[PDB]
DNA sequence: CGGCCGTACTG
DNA sequence: CAGTAC
DNA sequence: GCCG
């Protein structure tokens, strides 16, 4: 299906440089050129064919036709060798690339400096002691018993609640990165107060392992991202976000969270061009605007029960889970 | 050239 | 606010 | 990085 895997290789090296390095629209940028390599109908054989693909300009153009070329590209002989540090660095949960660069000059350059001698905050500190268990990707059965451990203990209090593990797994993938639960409930209310009752349940019975971002001071359209294990010998610690929605907002819910980010920012930059917005809530008509084009308040939600619905309303052929890798 | 999805917590 | 992440 |  990638008819330019000898080339997306090599970009995929230089995208994820200047990623680290916090070069973050030029690391945007390659992306989009990447998907739009692996999505073509055959092996890009020319420049002006190259520069033919939307997402693709001279600047790709000119590097994928040295890599058809010449089977290499020099750019990559001149990375910087501070990248995989920094790379190393910002694998860790709640560390990105201002930290990874602040550890960096500080003279660290590997996670037993950062261990002993850097500053973490409660979240690093997390995502250090977990990091190969998190860098892991687990298989899905291991997916489908974390997703089936909270579903139990969600329906325990609620029987009508729907929960649903969006993410990579929705999307059909072989193994994943992390679970990401979305419950709702069809009454559009009963979704109430389940998240606090939850949690403690979770954490009963040992499932629940460390918090990294939790607000249980308020009970709103609410998000948990932590830390979770199966019981039983020899299982690791794995990435757990649990999302509770009202009804109306699922299938905008169910949409974000199946992602993958590439394609939540191309829907929603999709909308933009036909005067709505799309969010993680809602498909809503253009936000309002004050004098100097700031936005002064949210646009009309259009109801979107599913999610065809929401590709209806945008005038785009229905897309199935697995086929949102981008 | 300037904009690049829209939004949720931490400290 | 600046950083990080979904 | 790309695009308009
Ligand atoms: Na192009
Ligand atoms: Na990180
Ligand atoms: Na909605």
């Amino acid at each position: 299906t990638n008819h330019n895997l000898h080339i997306t290789e090599k970009l995929e090296v230089l995208a994820k440089a200047y990623s680290v390095q916090g070069d973050k629209w030029r690391a945007l940028g390659y992306a989009k050129a990447i998907n739009a390599l692996k999505s073509f109908h055959k092996p890009v054989t020319s420049y002006q064919e190259a520069c033919s693909i939307p997402g693709i300009g001279k600047r790709m153009a000119e590097k994928i036709i040295e890599i058809l070329e010449s089977g290499h590209l020099r750019k990559l002989d001149h990375i910087s060798e501070s990248v995989p540090v920094l790379e190393l660095f910002s694998n860790i949960w709640g560390a990105g690339t201002k930290t990874a660069q602040m550890w960096y000059q500080q003279g660290f350059r590997s996670l037993e400096d950062i261990r002993s001698q850097a500053s973490l905050t409660t979240q690093q500190a997390i995502g250090l002691k977990h990091y190969s268990d998190f860098l892991e990707r687990m298989p899905r059965e291991e997916a489908t018993e974390i997703e089936q451990t909270v579903q139990k203990a969600a329906q325990a209090f609620n029987s009508g609640l729907l929960c649903v593990a969006c993410g990579s797994y929705r999307r059909g993938k072989a193994t994943c990165g992390d679970v990401d639960v979305l419950i709702t409930h069809p009454d559009g209310r009963s979704h109430r107060g389940i998240f606090s009752r939850l949690l403690d349940s979770l954490r009963q019975e040992g499932f629940l392992t460390d918090d990294l971002v939790s607000q249980e001071e308020n009970g709103q359209q609410q998000k948990y991202l932590g830390v979770c294990r199966l019981p039983g010998p020899g299982r690791r610690h794995r990435r757990l976000d649990i999302i509770v929605v009202p009804y109306s907002e699922f299938a905008c819910a169910l949409l974000y969270f199946t992602g993958s980010a590439h394609f939540n920012r191309s829907m929603a930059a999709l909308a933009k061009t036909k005067g709505m917005s799309l969010s993680e809530h809602a498909l809503s008509t253009a936000v309002v605007r004050n004098t100097h084009g700031c936005k002064v308040g949210p646009g009309r939600v259009l109801p979107t029960p599913t999610e065809k619905d929401v590709f209806r309303l945008l005038g785009l052929p229905y897309r199935e889970p697995a086929e949102r890798d981008w």
